[PDB]
């Protein structure tokens, strides 16, 4: 599979896994900090350090 973002924060790149998030190592995409359904998923390796997400366009 393929999760690549462009708005998010990462100013245009592919979201990465897994991704710590908060302490929450998620090794997917993650609707935990969103209100409709969509998934984000984090674009750095350190979210707690890094406060860097994106979009998890897929499947
Ligand atoms: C998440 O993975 C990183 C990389 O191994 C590790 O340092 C961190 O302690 C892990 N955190 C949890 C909650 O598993």
């Amino acid at each position: 599979v393929l999760v690549q973002t462009r708005g998010g924060n990462s100013n245009g790149a592919l979201c990465h896994f897994p991704f710590l998030y908060n302490n929450h190592n998620y090794t997917d995409c993650t609707s935990e900090g969103r209100r409709d359904n969509m998934k984000w998923c984090g674009t750095t390796q350190n979210y707690d350090a890094d406060q860097k997400f994106g979009f998890c366009p897929m499947a």
